[PDB]
């Protein structure tokens, strides 16, 4: 269950758990500097992605309602899907609007009293799921809650997290659980739409960039407290932190994780 | 570990493993199918990435030799020194022969006996780390030429390992150390140097995604010759992405695949 990005507070927690469990705060320093290290390195892969997730989630949903064609048996039914399909080929300021109407007409097709709630233009995405997903077990609700409800994108879970998930939707290729999937990718492609727009993975990006430097500082200060290999190695420690605000990239952090792990090794013994 | 790209000859090696293993031609495809796509996916990731890597090593061994100042007993060694830095700034043509003779030029001041060891351009990296290392055991020795000798580039390992093994060579810090280090970058530097020249990564890239995409047509028709059938779904949806992945070969497509010939192989095994 990777994320697109951690909240802080995760993060802050996980920090905790580690200040109580390592007893040399030098160790403890350098364990926040690995789990930083990987968040930034993660973050910035998924920054770099990002200019093509929501065309990739477009022609997703597109696919989707191409294998959903297969189940047709109405004329309407199929002008639905039409409709929705090409719509998401298109920037129609209303496409998300219209994925949502779109979803329930079709599931007012095979179950016409459903067509009579009203539709909310800002009813939230998790609870728009809920209402219109059938036949899932309460085990899956949540999880799906826990992903959907992102308690105001203060977290959001990956590409890959949501593809896992939508996988166990699938347990015998009938209509109900074809329209489960589609109302599953239309949540969490409203919840990207929004997070991308927001820009949520930039902002958190940088925030935990600052993280990672007030604890490379934090660790200089701390062994300060303590010209051999240390010094060498907390000069490359900077230096790599330094070049980081030219070049934020995965090489940079590659040798930053192995740097780190340089001096962990050292002072275990 | 981890490589730039593999071998097709380990690829094809795995390939046999898993046909005398698995029950199914269906079930082998498959199998064969998700090891392609995350090779294929992670030799996107190493291209994209390409563009950076030599600048990166240069810049990596400048710090190196920074750090190697303090170490300059001698003003000959510091002269050096500065001179393999600014050859780094330059990147000039003839950088990798200024990084050579720098090299053993440091080495001929701790030791001149060095010195008198014949080598050239032409010979093969890892003989040349080889020579020019001092005191490492022959457990070293071993490890270091396989990362290094990689047999003509038909493999190459990924920056990530190259680092991994350099950490194990900053063992006892002194200049002797110090030298062994520089060379192993030096020598990891003209492998990526040739490797990047000659753009292995993208041939690589280009074979192992034609054999993905040839082993996707394979699996249909093996498939066939066996609308709410979730399989046929699976595999019109599996041939709608790599179709899109010829256009837009990019890391969701190759996720959105896993999760697809997942997919499959837990609705054949029934």
């Amino acid at each position: 269950d990777e994320f697109y990005y951690p909240s802080l507070e995760s993060v802050v927690h996980t920090f905790c758990v580690i200040d109580t469990r390592e007893h040399n705060r030098v160790s403890a320093c350098l364990c926040k500097l690995q789990v930083l290290c990987k968040i930034c390195q993660t973050l910035r892969h998924n920054l770099d992605t990002e200019p093509f997730l929501l065309p990739h989630l477009r022609e997703l949903i597109i696919r989707h309602l191409t294998l959903l064609e297969r189940l047709s048996t109405t004329s309407k039914f199929q002008r639905i899907l039409d409709y929705m399909k090409l719509s998401l080929e298109a920037n129609d300021s209303n496409l998300l609007q219209d994925l949502a109407i779109g979803t329930v007409n079709l599931l007012g097709c095979q179950s016409p009293e459903i067509l009579s709630i009203p539709y909310d233009k800002d009813q939230p995405v998790h609870e728009w799921c809920a209402c219109f997903l059938t036949s899932v077990d309460e085990e899956a609700l949540r999880k799906i809650s826990s992903m959907l409800d992102n308690k105001h994108f203060s977290y959001m879970y990956n590409f890959k997290t949501f593809l896992k998930y939508s996988l166990e939707l699938e347990t015998a290729f009938d209509l109900s659980t074809g329209l489960n999937v589609l109302v599953y990718w239309v949540s969490v492609f409203k919840l990207f739409s929004v997070c991308v727009q927001s820009q949520f993975l930039l902002d958190s990006l940088v925030a935990f960039n600052a993280l990672f430097k007030n604890h490379v500082k934090e660790l200089e200060a701390i062994v300060e407290s303590d010209t051999s290999v240390v010094w060498a190695k907390l000069s490359n420690l900077n230096h790599l932190l330094h070049r980081l605000q030219t070049s934020n990239n995965t090489l940079v952090f590659d040798e930053i994780l192995i740097c780190l792990r340089g001096l962990q090794i050292y002072i275990k013994c």
